[PDB]
């Protein structure tokens, strides 16, 4: 299930990829409700409540489907700054999509779709997410270089999805 999308975005949907564009997924399993999950990522507007990267978020008016944030990212990475585009938001089935329109960093034309899954785990409710993503290959990179450092973040991410979602479900 999980590691049947992993396996047709990085085979299938590669090969649709353009020469100079990359993509993968990323599954993660979490010992909490997706209700919980859920509250955390849709929030568009609060990335910092689990990106361990974001320093500030900023969304002027409602973060509604098609709003932009500017986000600002910690020191020691090669950015400080991302504006980003909310093009999916669907509370009933789960699924959130990003796309990255501007920033000082190096991922051009980024687009991200994230899916919330129930499901049980040990007995209890859990969750499982996917995020897949598609970015352009920066000029001096390849495919390869640029998906792992993409993925690197993605896990930092949905790593820390996971460790927040499981200390809120313990109350
Ligand atoms: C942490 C970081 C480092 C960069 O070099 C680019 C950028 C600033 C966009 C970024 O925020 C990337 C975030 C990504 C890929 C996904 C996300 O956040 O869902």
């Amino acid at each position: 299930g999980g590691l049947e999308t992993v396996q047709y975005v990085r085979t299938h949907h590669q090969h649709l990829c353009r020469e100079n564009q990359c993509t993968s997924a990323l599954v993660k399993h979490i010992k909490a409700p997706l209700h919980l999950v859920w509250s955390l990522v849709r929030r568009f507007d609060q990335p910092q409540k689990y990106k361990p990267f974001v320093s500030r978020c900023t969304v002027i008016g409602d973060p509604e489907i098609g709003s932009l944030r500017e986000v600002n990212v910690k020191s020691g990475l090669p950015a400080t700054t991302s504006t980003e585009r909310l093009e999916l938001l669907d509370d009933e089935e789960h699924i959130l999509g990003i796309k990255i329109i501007g920033g000082d960093h190096r991922l051009k034309n980024y687009s991200s779709i994230l899916t919330v899954h129930p499901e049980i785990i040990e007995g209890r409710a859990g969750t499982m997410v996917i995020e897949s993503f598609v970015v352009d290959v920066p000029q001096g990179n390849t495919k390869d270089e640029t998906c792992y450092f993409v993925e690197a973040l993605i896990r930092c991410n949905l790593k820390s999805l996971a460790d927040v979602s499981e200390r809120l479900a313990s109350q």
